[PDB]
């Protein structure tokens, strides 16, 4: 039934929600260019020409495109996320299905400043998912190139390239090369189509809430405590001498109590506020900013563990990198106004979380004595310790869905630091090229490769399909809770729709925690 | 086995990131006001991109070289040596969490 | 009020489109919406069959009803045909009401 004039497949954008999950199928129109002139290259940068040491890297550019969509809004609409974050305490997918059908190759044809295009009906493209996990994975790395959010917009398939060890701009013994057509793959004409299925391993809740509680409040109020605590070391009075007195903490003093549990881990980071004079003069952006060094290289820890971006009454500070920044539609790749981005807020962990500016707390750092008074040092960057309790980084309609989780002899808590689900065996990598086809040959055998090849492109459309399981909520609060809303005022255009010349934009970010739980 | 690839290298090198960085807190010139202005980081900047993981823990010890006229001329073997202090006793922590011997 | 039948569920809404094709993208990626495209068009037949009840006229009535009914005189057109340059035409609007009943 394959052929020139039926379609391979169909339309089929919408959400169903049924019960304990809801199931987001979506569909797109793409195109593919040709990359590399059908080329593999070796592609590098070195300190030399004023580059810094951190930037280098080796690595290979590939002819193949590759299918993303690793962005929730991808999959679920304005409309449809509002009801899964306003009704929820959670959400993980379940199970994907994937599609390739009603693919066009065309041939382009220039010349005299004149351009043809003609379709190519005997022409194929290639198609394979990496189901073995066999290549660099490079989706997990919030790049560009994922399925529009708006279902009406035609999208570019992004060139595949990865990088390996290197020394400088130079390559190591262990840096390794992949030929992505030493994989088996299908080929497709115009009749033909693609598709495979993929179930998600099983992966905790992401939380979709915020605590109505805090950790240093879980206590009740109404009670003092059967234990004791040193309150004072020393007689009041003009001269006071040395002694050992306790009290029990009640509701009158709560800091004092004794508690069973402790605040998540933290890597301090500096503040920054969005009004302008308060911030020091000067460009501390990199010198200032909080790095790890790996292998001689430093780089920015963007976003970080999860930390609050912000304590109570204080929404102009936040952190340096510590925090996630979307564009708004339009907005530039270099130098771009603080109005042009979009910041993010995790101030809602704020209960079980240290503040990502402040310190995490404060330690003796000597002995004390008669002769030598107490010291006290702060505590930027703590580790795990036992007794902690702490919220992963919430989930945004534009942000990432999931990542790999490397393959390595350990791991803690492997949570995607910028969002998401970690995978040990994520979605595979849809990886897509046309098939060069060649010009004349030049009818007197030559051993060359030939490097004359017909211009093409292909055109098609894409349909993804997730289900994904809801975790709903039992609350038993009185009050009402807060829901994310649209705003009742009169505008000149609406949020989440075009404008007068037909573009989509996203007014602001959404995160997914409004309702509430008790710690 | 070995690795083929780094943590901070894990990335896509021919795709800009669809996130962005604060990149510059300050107009240059001679005299400079304070400004917020962000980036999307690409293959250009690779250390300023976005990242999902961090490198493993560390308790950091004291570098030795095998040529010897770049040691410091002491005995530091013990006293500069890295410990850890167990009920009033202090032992060397041999060898300690996995770190890397030496860089490129 | 215009006329005709209301309807809580009446017959949809149809609704066709041309899919875009794009001409050839940059060859180096960018993340901006594809802008262009090939120019298209696309024609077919349509046909639609409605099946239609019909209430009989059981009057009684001896002398003959008033009927719709084309001029017998000459004319230079047919009406509800083509002319010399070969346009349709509908001359007059034509009610349903002719047939009586008693209240």
């Amino acid at each position: 039934a394959d052929g020139v004039g039926s379609s391979s497949g169909n339309w089929h954008c919408d959400s169903t929600w049924l019960g304990d999950r809801v199931i987001t199928t979506s569909t797109r129109t793409w195109a593919l260019p040709t990359y590399n002139n059908h080329l593999y290259k070796q592609i590098s940068n070195g300190t030399s020409g004023g580059s810094t040491n951190d930037n280098t890297y080796f690595g290979y550019s590939t002819p193949w495109g590759y299918f993303d969509f690793n962005r929730f809004h991808c999959h679920f609409s304005p409309r449809d996320w509002q009801r899964l974050i306003n009704n929820n305490w959670g959400f993980r997918p379940k199970r994907l299905n994937f599609k390739l059908f009603n693919i066009q190759v065309k041939e382009v044809t220039q010349n005299e400043g004149t351009k043809t295009i003609a379709n190519n009906l005997t022409s194929t493209i290639q198609v394979f998912t990496d189901s073995e996990y066999q290549l660099p994975y490079v989706l997990g790395s919030a790049h560009q190139g994922c399925l529009p959010p708006f279902p009406a917009d035609v999208f570019m398939i992004p060139q595949y390239g990865y990088l390996t060890l290197n020394n400088g701009a130079q390559a190591v013994g262990r840096s390794s090369f992949y030929c992505l057509e030493y994989f088996p793959s299908q080929m497709l004409r115009t009749g033909n189509n693609f598709e495979f299925s993929y179930q998600f391993e099983d992966v905790p809740f992401h939380s979709s809430y915020a605590h109505s509680q805090s950790l240093d409040r879980l206590m009740n109020p109404l009670i003092d405590q059967y234990l004791y605590y040193l309150s004072r070391t020393q007689t009041g009075g003009t001269a006071g001498t040395q002694q050992l007195l306790f009290s029990q903490a009640g509701p009158n003093n709560m800091s004092a109590q004794a508690k069973n549990w402790l605040p998540g881990p933290c890597y301090r980071q500096q503040r920054v506020s969005t009004t302008l004079s308060q911030n020091n003069n000067s460009n501390f952006a990199w010198t200032g900013a909080t790095k790890y060094h790996l292998n001689g290289r430093d780089s920015l820890v963007n976003p970080g563990v999860a930390m609050a971006t912000h304590k109570d009454d204080e929404e102009r500070f936040f952190p340096s990198s510590g925090v996630l920044m979307f564009g708004k539609q339009g907005a530039g790749k270099d130098n771009v106004d603080y109005s042009a981005v979009m910041l993010t807020s995790e101030e809602e962990i704020k209960t079980t979380n240290p503040v990502a500016t402040e310190q995490y707390g404060v330690v003796a750092d000597n002995l004390q004595q008669n002769s030598a008074q107490p010291i006290v040092g702060a505590v930027n960057s703590q580790g795990a310790l036992p007794g902690m309790v702490w919220q992963n980084r919430d989930v945004y309609l534009q942000g990432p869905i999931w990542a790999k989780i490397p393959h390595t002899d350990g791991n803690f808590h492997p949570s995607p630091l910028m969002g998401g689900f970690g995978l040990k065996h994520p979605p595979p990598q849809i990886l897509i090229k046309n098939t060069p086809v060649p010009a004349d040959p030049p009818t007197t055998f030559s051993q060359a490769k030939l490097a004359s090849f017909i211009t093409q492109y292909s055109t098609g459309q894409v349909s993804v399909e997730i289900e994904w399981e809801l975790q709903k909520e039992n609350s038993k609060r009185w009050n009402p809770e807060i829901q994310y809303t649209s705003n009742y005022y009169k505008s000149t255009n609406v949020d989440f729709a075009v404008n007068v010349d037909g573009t989509y934009s996203e007014p602001r970010p959404i995160g997914t925690r409004y309702l509430t739980r008790n710690l």
